[PDB]
């Protein structure tokens, strides 16, 4: 990776959100820093446009795997940092089952010392009387493999998992997930082979804040190989 070295030690964390979600828009600014070192991650993000449209945890997934620790023996398999400091774009489709689905784009690069991640949120076909639209999953998070592959045709990446949202009523909320990665610049990248991001995250509420805002602790650590 001829952007290992840029995470090397703690970084600064910088993330935008613009979202639109049957209509239904708002904003979000999160800044934390990320400790790749330990496949480590702190978050807090607030809504900017007043209160959340939808639940917090429904954007975790699209508020970072560059931060992402990799084994020694798996260096030569990380795409995330290999992008750096021209950085990637990661697209997704998230469907909700039984509900609408969200399309996203982001730009994940640095910007002098600090990583940002820009991203543009489009929600569609939700149900008003959704656990969506209608707020009922729970405030948590579990823990979670994702099956990482190499998109070759693309020089990028290519990943589908599911997602568990838990509803308040006991019940389970699928959002499955699809999602492409590619370089921004024409430069060289790290093509991967087959292994896995193992999340770990946790959610949590900051006792002065008084704004609609998510706290997020993170890890992840490359496996499979």
């Amino acid at each position: 990776s001829k952007g290992e070295e840029l995470f090397t030690g703690v970084v600064p964390i910088l993330v935008e959100l613009d979202g639109d979600v049957n209509g239904h828009k708002f904003s979000v600014s999160g800044e934390g820093e990320g400790d790749a070192t330990y496949g480590k991650l702190t978050l807090k993000f607030i809504c900017t446009t007043g209160k959340l449209p939808v639940p917090w945890p429904t954007l975790v997934t699209t508020f970072l795997q560059c931060f992402a620790r990799y084994p020694d023996h798996m260096k030569r398999h990380d795409f995330f940092k290999s992008a750096m400091p021209e950085g990637y774009v990661q697209e997704r489709t998230i469907f909700f089952k039984d509900d609408g689905n969200y399309k996203t784009r982001a730009e994940v690069k640095f910007e002098g010392d600090t990583l940002v991640n820009r991203i543009e949120l489009k929600g569609i076909d939700f149900k008003e009387d959704g656990n969506i639209l209608g707020h009922k999953l729970e405030y948590n998070y579990n823990s979670q493999n994702v099956y990482i592959m190499a998109d070759k045709q693309k020089n990028g990446i290519k990943v589908n998992f599911k997602i568990r949202h838990n509803i308040e009523d006991g019940s389970v909320q699928l959002a499955d997930h699809y999602q492409q990665n590619t370089p921004i610049g024409d430069g060289p990248v790290l093509l991967p082979d087959n292994h896995y991001l193992s999340y770990q995250s946790a959610l949590s509420k900051d006792p002065n804040e008084k704004r609609d805002h998510m706290v997020l602790l993170e890890f992840v650590t490359a496996a499979g190989i």
